[PDB]
């Protein structure tokens, strides 16, 4: 049986889109009869009117996802799936006889920062899960804390943290290492041979439930291992608890990560605070349609300690929540200390706890916070805006989309598409167009983002029925 | 549980709308820095890209309405509601004792065209249904046929078609006529007193189920009496079948009705919406031939349409050798059978066709485009809307609105703005159409529980 509110909202979304289309044709015809001041004046009003109209449509779509008991079901199903995966990971990590268990050894000391190192451990963990090997994490001489993983986080196992085994060797494939008890896994950047237990694929035994519950099952699958990893030590839980109080961290709140310093060189670009705040302002307007928002709170995480004073001045109607001492210690000089390790764990924690995350996905810091966020809600796939890259996991397999609508290129920078063409996406320009390659042609260029759908990849993982 | 396709479709509608907003902000910013011919070319290309993008969203929204067995449920529920009402109407129309039954007499000979006369009979029928009086239809001296109503349609009753009784009077109110057996009802144009059994209200006992199934319950309620009235005689049934074969009426097909003897609209004003909707249909089905059923009172229009749109196939009953009443009935039939209806709702004939169309699908309320008026029923009570989002007037022609304000709508300008009066402020002007919702009116009708036995 269909719900009454479900049908009212569906038809209102249809009529709102139709009316928006009536509005677009009428106003665009008027616009091309203008030039100079009048053209700029009316197009600005046109854009303002369109914004509210578009957000009313987005608000009805939000209500549609909650009506008819769908919100409670999606919450229950996401909770059941999380507990299913966590129990499997815990069973894998705690065999009865550690001296006889197949193992995978991971070294945390990758030459990069915390988020990059955390994603290395995640990649180790997912391959360990894929091969039914207990993850052994070797973290001594960790650049952030010489005492290792247990300085901040609980150990990845309770019964089996020892590397003992009758045979040991470097990774050389799941079939060749079939009878090697202890396999050491290197970093993903030069792994050969690559096993299938890599992003962005998900387990096929969970895929049907995931696509039904979650808008990007790839990130959800990655987040399950992030969730298991960052179980905090008791002293760290209390720091997080204390910081939440002293920071005045309450909802609604939008998280903003401004990555600079050594990233601006080659891995990303410099972005003014205005580029972040336009999306912060836009999302608070959306929230104000469904809830009361008296104070617009922004948790600002950044490695530029001069940004907080700048943001408070240029956006005085916002309440910025930030730890400027953490920002200062994030500088390349004082970056690899236990106090700085606490700082980045705290910054990522509050970013992940926000109701919306504005940042650059080229930074591993924001990707981690976006992954953790997936463990805090039934489906937080779209609660982000990245100023550059789409979501990715470094070392992932080819991220492919499928063309659903044909495209004939208007300029030379666009690529043709036929329905069914596999499209290897490179990025979303957030202007209606995405850049990628057509795997029937080899051509790279732009194409309308709405003319493709995400190709969900699946992999036959072990299901751990004993758990 | 939730449906996998339902969630996939909702999220794609969400992301499709989000990408549309990305596309709008980018191209409009570029559009401000243009002038002259380059502005015209980019604005025209902008509109073309927006069209296909908008239709992808609407297509996903159509699929959403169908998945998870929702299409089957809506068809079954719309069927149950129709059978329920038709069973009640049939019970009312066929009492056991005609000489003792309470009646309402309706004269079909209103001074207007066929479509307006049919609506007069509908308005009679709805009041008869409201007052539990058997409708007696008088069709002698009908300008369209000497033999009367039954030359085309079945009699409105099988057991009670005379006006016998103990007392007869003109309409004076349901309470005053409590003991008048046979009440004669005049046209609605000067009816006094007006009863509550009038559009656009729906029966309160059906309102909840109707809102769930149908996008415009008012026209659905009107269409039930249209459906009962136009039950065809066997020979009209065969003429319709013969006309269908000879014309090659097949689906998909869009109906176009062009009335021209009040205001003049050239054929291009109709065809732009015809072409737009065939582009929509082409996204969900194969469209080999773009067929258009053209109903017109203009002999030069059909040749104009064929000349200007040579890739279209135009169909009209002028192709039929054996065909005023027969012509308008066939026109109404084929227009109502179409997948989409482009016309002017100021025409009574198109309104009839739009109403019949509601009886052929679970929810066809939106399968139209009107060049002028929104749907109405002549003689209806005030059509009111409720403002849902505030509006600050941007020009002198716009009116303010606060959430909750009752808005008496005068029409939709099909440009994003509707025209009406804000009753809280006594001000009349323009307002964005998306900032209001329809105010569904209900009336306590009889429910005829004896019709279930
Ligand atoms: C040995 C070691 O220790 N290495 C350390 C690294 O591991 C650390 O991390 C790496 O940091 C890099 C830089 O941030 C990361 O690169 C980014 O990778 C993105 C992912 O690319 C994937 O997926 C894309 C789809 O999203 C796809 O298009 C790519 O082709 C790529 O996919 C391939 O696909 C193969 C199948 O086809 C598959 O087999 C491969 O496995 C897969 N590769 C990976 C890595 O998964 C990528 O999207 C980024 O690209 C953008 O940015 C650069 C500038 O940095 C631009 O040049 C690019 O054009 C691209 O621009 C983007 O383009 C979009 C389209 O227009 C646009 O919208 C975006 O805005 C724009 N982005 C901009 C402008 O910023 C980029 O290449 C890499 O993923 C990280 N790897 C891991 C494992 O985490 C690294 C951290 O700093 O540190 C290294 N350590 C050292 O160097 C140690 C040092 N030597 C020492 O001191 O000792
Ligand atoms: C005695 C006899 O037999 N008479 C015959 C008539 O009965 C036949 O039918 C009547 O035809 C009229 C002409 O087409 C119809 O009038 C139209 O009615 C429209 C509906 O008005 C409703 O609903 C509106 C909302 O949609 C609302 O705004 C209106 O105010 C009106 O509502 C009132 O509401 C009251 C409560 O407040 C309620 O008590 C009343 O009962 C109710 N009235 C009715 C009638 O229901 C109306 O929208 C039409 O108006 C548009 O068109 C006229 C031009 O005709 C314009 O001047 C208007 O401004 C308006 O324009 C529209 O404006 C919109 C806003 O900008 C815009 O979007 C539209 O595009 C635009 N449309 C245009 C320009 O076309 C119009 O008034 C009437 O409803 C019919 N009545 C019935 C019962 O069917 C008639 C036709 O066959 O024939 C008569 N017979 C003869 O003439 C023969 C003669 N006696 C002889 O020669 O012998
Ligand atoms: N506390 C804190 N630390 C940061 C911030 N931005 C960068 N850092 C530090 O700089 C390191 C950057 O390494 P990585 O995690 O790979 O992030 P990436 O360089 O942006 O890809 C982080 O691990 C942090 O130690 C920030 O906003 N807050």
């Amino acid at each position: 049986g269909l719900g009454k509110d479900h049908e009212i909202l569906r038809r209102r979304i249809e009529n709102g889109a139709k009316e928006l289309w009536f509005f677009l044709q009428s106003e665009l015809k008027k616009l091309k009869n203008l030039e100079g001041n009048e053209l700029q004046r009316h197009a600005d009003e046109f854009l303002l009117d369109l914004g509210h109209h578009e957000r009313s449509i987005m608000t009805d779509l939000y209500y549609l996802s909650q009506t008819d008991g769908a919100g409670d079901w999606r919450e229950k199903e996401a909770k059941d799936l999380t507990e299913l995966v966590q129990r499997r990971i815990t069973y894998l990590q705690n065999p009865k006889d550690c001296s006889k268990a197949k193992k995978l050894v991971c070294n945390i000391n990758k030459g990069c920062g915390y988020g990059c190192q955390l994603h290395h451990v995640v990649y180790c963990f997912m391959i360990a899960y894929g091969t039914q090997r207990t993850l052994i994490l070797e973290s001594q001489n960790w650049r952030y804390a010489t005492g290792g993983w247990e300085t901040v986080f609980r150990p990845v196992s309770e019964t089996c943290t020892d590397r003992s085994g009758i045979s040991t060797g470097h990774w050389s494939g799941e079939v060749k290492d079939k009878n090697v008890q202890v396999v050491e896994l290197p970093i993903v950047d030069s792994l050969h041979p690559r096993p299938p237990y890599l992003p962005l694929a998900v387990p096929e035994d969970l895929a049907d439930r995931l696509v039904r519950v979650h808008g990007d099952p790839a990130v959800w699958w990655v987040s399950q291992f992030v969730k298991y990893l960052i179980r905090p030590q008791p002293w760290l839980e209390k720091e997080i608890e204390e910081a939440t109080k002293k920071l005045g961290f309450k909802h609604p709140v939008i998280g903003v990560h401004v990555r600079r310093t050594d990233k601006v060189g080659t891995e990303a670009a410099f972005h003014p605070i205005e580029e972040y705040m336009v999306h912060v302002e836009e999302h608070f307007q959306l929230l104000a349609r469904r809830m009361q928002v008296d104070k617009k709170r922004v948790y600002l995480a950044t490695d530029d300690p001069s940004l907080l004073k700048e943001a408070k001045t240029k956006y005085p109607n916002y309440e910025f929540i930030s730890d400027n001492s953490i920002s200062w210690s994030a500088g390349l000089h004082n970056r690899y200390t236990e106090n700085s390790l606490r700082g980045v764990i705290l910054d990522i924690h509050f970013l992940s706890q926000a109701d919306f995350l504005v940042c650059t996905f080229s930074s591993q810091v924001c990707r981690v916070a976006y992954e953790i966020m997936q463990t805090l809600h039934p489906d937080a796939s779209a609660n982000f805006h990245s100023l550059d890259d789409i979501y990715y996991f470094g070392g992932q397999n080819a991220h492919n989309q499928i063309a659903i609508y044909a495209h004939q290129p208007r300029t030379a920078d666009e690529i043709p598409m036929e329905p069914g063409d596999i499209i290897g996406v490179a990025g979303n320009h957030w202007d209606g167009y995405s850049k990628g390659v057509n795997r029937k042609l080899g051509r790279t260029g732009l194409y309308p983002s709405y003319k493709v759908r995400e190709k969900i990849e699946t992999v036959k993982y072990p299901t751990y029925p004993e758990a």
